[PDB]
């Protein structure tokens, strides 16, 4: 559910546009990855609606607010004002939330593309009333080309062995495409792909069919869930994770024996978050 969840929240009518704040000023911004876009969810069960809380640390508890009689948005201090609580409404089927005002429910937000900010008005059917809320983690890593390193070892990176070998091995980053990876969420699966770049179409898995063997293998299909993942930030850390396998999460991308060696398979086995289960992920 989604009290107290850290979210981004993004335009349905442009995916590359967020909820960003900046001294009391809520707009709308390309992606940064950082707290200036992230909101804290609070839920109140009796209004079954939520505050919508900036992670913003200059200073202070700023949430989401209507600025009534106008119809304008910003963030200010938090007082539990009805001009600051919002229905979160989804809109099954198409990955999307209308964020009405608990003040006037028959006010939604809009998103004012050209303006790059939000204001209220009535619903129609376009997707300028219609917003992406996600984890924020989802919404970082979503569509993001990498490079994954294990903790024990930065200069080196999970990759395939080359464009036919489809094996997964661990290696000194030398930039090719087979040692980088094009992480996309599936919504309709709740979990991750990565998808090797060297490749049109061919996504880390584990082939548990031979033990704990990972290969990349074709995605043709959102079938097996063998080819898909959890991402599981881990705490006190800067881009640091766990990787856990969907058809197992108690399955997890494991170094093995926590060897660095050129050559080293990488597989996956029993998650309990060891070093050698730890990955960075980060610009190529």
């Amino acid at each position: 559910s989604l009290n107290d969840k850290i979210v981004t929240i993004s335009c349905k009518a442009d995916t590359n546009l967020f909820f960003y704040q900046v001294a009391g000023n809520v707009s709308l911004f390309q992606q940064t990855r950082n707290y200036l876009e992230r909101w804290r969810l609070i839920y109140d069960s009796n209004k079954a609606a939520y505050k919508i809380k900036s992670m913003d640390i200059h200073n202070t508890n700023l949430v989401l607010t209507w600025n009534a009689p106008t119809h304008n948005i910003s963030t200010q201090q938090d007082s539990n004002a009805d001009n600051q609580y919002w229905l979160l409404l989804k809109d099954i089927g198409n990955n999307s939330f209308i964020i009405a005002s608990y003040k006037n429910p028959n006010l939604v937000l809009y998103a004012d593309t050209v303006a790059r900010n939000l204001k209220l008005s009535t619903l129609n059917n376009s997707n300028y009333i219609k917003f992406i809320i996600e984890d924020y983690i989802i919404s970082d890593l979503n569509n993001f080309t990498c490079k994954i390193s294990p903790i024990l070892d930065l200069n080196k990176v999970v990759q395939q062995v080359d464009v036919t070998n489809l094996n997964v091995n661990l290696y000194t980053w030398d930039y090719g495409r087979n040692q980088k990876w094009t992480i996309r969420y599936n919504e309709e699966k709740a979990a991750y792909q990565f998808f090797n770049t060297i490749l049109s179409n061919g996504v880390l898995t584990w082939i548990f069919s031979n033990g704990n063997t990972v290969r990349v293998s074709s995605s043709n299909d959102q079938n097996n869930d063998a080819q898909y993942w959890l991402i599981n930030p881990v705490s006190d850390t800067d881009e640091t994770y766990t990787i856990t396998n969907l058809r197992d999460t108690t399955k997890a991308l494991d170094l093995y024996g926590g060897q660095t060696a050129n050559g080293t398979a990488i597989q996956v086995f029993n998650y309990h978050g060891d070093d050698n289960q730890k990955w960075n992920i980060r610009n190529p």
